[PDB]
């Protein structure tokens, strides 16, 4: 599984203490899964800047999901996710940074709430995109299909609806079944 994936995580102040704890949880629990893999990681915080928390030679130094994650500062400003997704196009997918030329490239978007920016994003075309939209924000039909526009296709299989963030949990659990 030579993947190089990253984590693209919503630090919005639509995020409680708690729920911002159980994202980077969910974060930690799915690298310390797959650390005896050829998966390789890397995390973008975004709210209304950009900040990568690690990027993969990080990763590779020790592949300690804790130690990783441990500075992390909750940015609790806006959500301007279309220009995330080009920041991590552009910025942490860099051979320069760690990531492999011949990996596949991954990208999970975390939120919990509609964006607050526009922008093209097609610079991430080469990436398999994930989303996860998480909480009542996106309790409708109408406000879940607002994030088929950043993920694959079909949204049918890239798109996950958490109706809440325990359900990150039960999530983590449901993909690991897949991989046997
Ligand atoms: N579905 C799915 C997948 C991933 C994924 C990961 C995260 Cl963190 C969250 C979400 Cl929403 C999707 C992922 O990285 N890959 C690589 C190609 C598709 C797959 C395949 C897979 C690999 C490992 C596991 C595990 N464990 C399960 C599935």
């Amino acid at each position: 599984m030579n993947v190089d994936l990253v984590f693209l995580f919503d630090g919005s102040m639509s995020l409680q203490p708690d729920e911002f704890q159980k994202i980077l949880d969910f974060m930690k629990d799915v690298m310390k899964k797959l650390s005896n893999t050829s998966y390789q990681f890397a995390a973008v915080q975004f709210s209304t800047s950009y900040k990568t928390e690690f990027d993969f030679s990080d990763y590779v130094k020790r592949k300690d999901p804790d130690a990783l994650l441990k500075h992390v500062k909750h940015m609790l400003l806006l959500t301007n996710t279309f220009g995330a997704i080009n920041y991590v196009a552009t910025e942490v997918f860099r051979e320069e940074l760690g990531a492999r030329p011949d990996a596949t490239k991954v990208l999970i978007i975390i939120t919990d709430g509609e964006a607050t920016d526009s922008g093209n994003i097609d610079a991430a075309k080469d990436i398999i995109r994930y989303i996860i939209g998480i909480g009542k924000h996106f309790q409708t039909k109408e406000s879940q299909e607002t994030l088929h526009k950043f993920a694959s296709k079909p949204a049918s299989e890239f798109v996950k609806i958490l109706d809440t963030f325990e359900k990150l949990k039960d999530l983590f659990t449901e993909l690991q079944k897949k991989i046997y």
